[PDB]
């Protein structure tokens, strides 16, 4: 039996729609599947107030850099979610990609059929479609275990499904007269909190531990700036393809320990005040390698927080004590810290007073009862464990992907796993999503996968799977790269350590941290050498 499709692509975010576009442009048959009503992924799902890029719009805008929608005009240096959604909609118009997709459809299971070298893909546990290759673009992030949520009698908002009007704007964003509680001070919370505080009668921020945040420095984009950027796109593209993260930044050549205190302070002050991520990405070369260097920057950011927040007790609570700066994807913010100088804003330390439950009346901590009218659940993400866990994926000998990866992801090139032929995982933490400009990283990744599938078609190969040796060597190489950074000591659970039935010890990181260009170079050496390390038939 032969599959009906060359490929199924799961997800209609930026990654998935471009993979689908590429496959179709190449003359192959592709079906996209998407749970939502339309395209956008992130930019479709996340509708909460303050939702905005951390990457310069022009640098994230790969579909414009690549000449798919080159006329696109950005209105701001760091585009808001509604603009991002318009960009993805326009890109999808230009790629004519919607016709290849099933919308409002969840892939519930995928099983590899060994006799027939194809995937049976189950849609909403009913229809089954067959394809030669299965490609996940289910998103680099996934996603509250609090007693009593269902009992609250006021309004509940969840940042991941913020209610919208018929025009797609967020409902109930005016909190005039309302006592509001926000739980969470990750990326979403720090975008939500300063906006909610503008109208709430009282705002309580329930925070377990603070993250490092830096100011975004967003501003409108002039027509003149937009035109000069567009004229520079061929250069901008070459640049972002050459940096380690694919953001438009590269590390300072110097070690922080080599620079005087006075020079360090001046350098940091300039970068802190420059819009975007430079404070981190343009920082000293040893910032994520060396504790002293890291501490220089963390101390500087801490000093900036103390400047910006009036009450020294409150300030201290907002400054991380227990983790290096940049050990997580750093939230950027617009007047977040100054929000706490407002008289109607209160920080509730729930490490010291954990939440016992949500009640009909509001929130109960170990120490106090907060009567609220509104609760906003500003829930975090896992940028670490990946988005495939909700799909029943079965490879050879009916093995679960979740079991195969129990001791940590095991892949070759971060793209296929032994046991799961003709299955490609785009854009996930195990291949670099966590610290990438995903607009660019993911687009380049989809192009490599296109080239592999085309090669297979040209040669009449219908089977691909990593060897055990190549998968093992890769996975050890990725771990060793990870193990030389401060991430390893700071995020201990990002590493899975397993002593084998005999005595030897296996270590795998959940998160690939290797430089983009080095990673892509290794992928091309493999592709050039007839996909050496993949068995093909
Ligand atoms: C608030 C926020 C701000 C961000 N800002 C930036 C930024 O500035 N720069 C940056 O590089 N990254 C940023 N990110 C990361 C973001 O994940 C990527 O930029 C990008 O949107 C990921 O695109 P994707 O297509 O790979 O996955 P997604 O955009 O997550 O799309 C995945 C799609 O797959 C669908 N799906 C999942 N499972 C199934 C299933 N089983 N069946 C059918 N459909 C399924 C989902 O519905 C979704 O539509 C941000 C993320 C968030 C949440």
């Amino acid at each position: 039996k032969s599959p009906a499709l060359d490929a199924v692509v799961i997800g209609a975010g930026v990654t998935g729609i471009y993979q689908a576009f590429l496959i179709n442009q190449a003359g192959m048959k592709v079906l996209g599947i998407e749970a939502g009503e339309d395209v956008g992924g992130t930019w479709y799902w996340n509708r909460y107030p303050g939702c905005r890029l951390d990457t310069e719009s022009y640098a994230y805008g790969y579909f414009a850099l690549k000449g798919i929608i080159p006329e696109w005009e950005w209105s701001e240096n760091f585009a808001s979610q509604p603009e991002m959604l318009r960009y993805v909609n326009r890109a999808a118009d230009a790629m004519d990609v919607r016709k290849h997709y099933r919308f409002n459809t969840r892939v519930t299971a995928a099983r590899y059929v060994e006799n027939d070298r194809l995937w049976e893909v189950t849609l909403d546990n009913e229809e089954v479609v067959t394809c030669r290759f299965l490609i996940s673009a289910t998103g680099p992030l996934s996603a509250p275990d609090i007693k009593g949520i269902d009992s609250f009698k006021g309004e509940s908002f969840h940042s991941s499904r913020w209610p919208t009007d018929a025009e797609g704007a967020p409902k109930g964003v005016d909190f005039t007269g309302k006592r509001v509680g926000v739980i969470g001070t990750g990326a979403t919370g720090v975008q939500i909190i300063p906006i909610a505080a503008e109208t709430a009668k009282e705002l309580y921020v329930f925070q377990r531990t603070p993250n490092w945040c830096t100011p975004l420095g967003n501003s409108p984009m002039s027509k003149e700036k937009m035109d000069s950027l567009r004229n520079r796109y061929p250069t901008i593209l070459e640049y972002v393809k050459s940096t380690d993260t694919a953001f438009p930044y590269h590390r300072d050549p110097r070690k922080g320990t080599d620079v005087s205190e006075s020079e360090r302070d001046a350098f940091f002050e300039e970068l802190y005040r420059q819009p975007g991520y430079g404070i981190w990405l343009s920082g000293f070369r040893d910032l994520l390698l060396n504790k002293e260097s890291n501490k220089f920057l963390a101390d500087f950011v801490a000093k900036k927080i103390r400047q910006r927040v009036k009450d020294p007790v409150v300030a201290e609570k907002l400054i991380p004590k227990d983790h290096p700066f940049g050990a997580k994807r750093v939230p950027m913010e617009t007047n977040y810290y100054e929000t706490y100088n407002r008289d109607n804003v209160h920080l509730v330390d729930i490490r010291e007073a954990p939440i016992q439950e949500v009640t009909p009346e509001g929130i109960k901590t170990a120490d106090a009862a907060y009567d609220l009218d509104v609760i906003i659940y500003a829930t975090g993400f896992d940028a670490v464990t990946g988005s495939l866990d909700r799909i029943d994926i079965r490879g050879k000998d009916n093995v679960r992907l979740i079991d195969a990866w129990a001791e940590g992801p095991s892949t070759y090139l971060g793209l296929q796993a032994r046991g799961f032929p003709n299955f490609f995982t785009l854009v996930g933490p195990h291949n670099g999503s966590t610290f990438c400009n995903v607009g660019v990283c993911g687009g380049l990744q989809a192009e490599w996968v296109l080239r592999m599938i085309s090669y297979m078609k040209d040669n009449g190969f219908t089977y691909s799977e990593p060897t055990q040796a190549a998968e093992n060597r890769w996975t050890e190489e990725v771990y060793a790269d990870f193990s030389r950074t401060l991430l390893a000591e700071a995020n201990a659970w990002w590493v899975k350590t397993t002593t084998k039935p005999d005595g030897s010890v296996v270590r795998r990181t959940l998160v690939h941290v290797s430089g983009g260009p080095e990673y892509r170079k290794r992928c091309e050496q493999v592709a050039y050498n007839n996909y050496n390390g993949f068995e093909l038939a």
